[PDB]
């Protein structure tokens, strides 16, 4: 692993506008010949690329980000194209010192690794159990716990970065608890439609609270909630490439503005425990 305060050059996939956190999984599917070639060499060259926390995506302005290390690589060939699907985990946060694009179009970023309250954890843990009671997979260390919380939380991207700037685990834990106290989400374009609340979130899996899935190119972050409001389902369930196995999906849509706020999931077998659960896209929701 890269040393603290070091300065190295790490590739930037120009498509990603997600804000990754150390320990946050990123699913990627690459169709472009260049991006594919970059990952292949990178697979031999430490499998480490850069995920920037863009402030203004239009200008592509990010002051910091986190490193992502590839752990899965599978190659396919569809419609005459060579495609690559890779999975990578956040490893180390960094601060952007420089970023210039080489002649080949390969965007590289030179960055500096940023160096690495028990009752505050537990009190924060009690606040999470109030919204949903579950069985632990939650981490023991305070460092890891601050990151998992930052990833699995309905956070605005503005505040998502603000917790990456914090270099103290105890400070991350303290700032994160203040937000959980600060209640419900809403439709972005509307800003009036109230969709769900913190009491509805739950975890189908260990990383259940929030996780990411690829567009069968686009990468969505989907919040799992038990019930929802003010959203119309459209059509009938389909079992095609259900992001959650054994469930069928139907597109949800805002009643007022018709923005696609997510999907509604339904068990193909009565045996499954969360019979009714909703997947909601983070990009379509703004916290109140
Ligand atoms: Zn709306």
């Amino acid at each position: 692993l890269h040393d603290d305060d070091s300065i190295q050059v790490i590739p930037v996939l120009p498509q990603v506008m997600m804000i990754l956190v150390p320990g946050q999984t990123l699913p990627l599917q690459l169709f472009h010949p260049q991006e594919v070639s970059m990952v292949r060499n990178l697979i031999q060259n430490d499998r480490t690329f850069a995920v920037l926390a863009y402030s203004n995506v239009q200008e592509r302005e990010a002051e910091f980000g986190t490193t992502a290390e590839i752990y899965a690589y599978r190659e396919e060939q569809d419609f005459g194209i060579e495609i690559v699907k890779v999975k990578a985990i956040g490893r180390q946060r960094f601060k952007v010192l420089e970023l210039r694009t080489q002649s080949d179009g390969i965007q590289q970023a030179k960055v500096q690794i940023l160096p690495e309250a028990e009752t505050l954890m537990d009190r924060i843990k009690k606040q999470l159990r109030e919204w949903d009671e579950n069985l632990d997979s939650l981490p023991s260390n305070p460092i890891d716990f601050s990151y998992w919380v930052a990833a699995n939380l309905p956070i605005d991207d503005s505040l998502r970065i603000q917790l990456l700037k914090i270099d103290s685990a105890i400070q991350r834990l303290r700032c994160e608890l203040d937000i959980m106290n600060k209640t419900s989400l809403c439709c972005k374009q509307c800003q009036e439609t109230e969709i769900t609340t913190k009491n509805e979130i739950f975890s189908l899996s260990r990383e259940g609270p929030m996780a990411a899935y690829v567009n069968p190119g686009y990468v969505h972050e989907i919040l799992t909630v038990y019930k929802a409001c003010n959203l119309n389902l459209i059509g009938r369930p389909s079992t095609e490439h259900s992001w959650f196995p054994g469930y069928a999906w139907t597109v949800a849509q805002c009643k007022i503005c018709a923005s696609h706020i997510g999907w509604k999931f339904t068990a193909t077998k009565k045996d499954m425990s969360p019979q009714k659960f909703w997947g909601l896209t983070r990009s379509a929701l703004i916290p109140t």
